[PDB]
């Protein structure tokens, strides 16, 4: 699991949880990421962000398909 994709893919959850449910959640790190090899990879990712300047944890499931810019969070939610 290469650090920096998953960074990229964590801000981009953070980002389209936020356009998706017109939050303001700001992103602070991953803490866990895992790939599954799919149709595409499937990642499923720990993250730290703050919501009311308080730090929480999301888990966040994110489809790829590294062959066109699809990049697709499927679903966001505290742990």
């Amino acid at each position: 699991e290469n650090s920096l994709e998953i960074e990229e893919l964590a801000r981009f959850a953070v980002d389209e949880h936020n356009k998706k449910e017109n939050a303001l959640l700001e992103f602070v790190r991953v803490v866990k990421a895992k790939e599954q090899v799919v149709a595409g990879t499937m990642y499923y990712l720990t993250l730290e962000a703050k919501d009311g300047g308080k730090k929480k944890l999301y888990e966040a499931k994110v489809w790829v398909k590294p062959w066109e810019n699809f990049k697709e969070l499927q679903e966001f939610k505290p742990v």
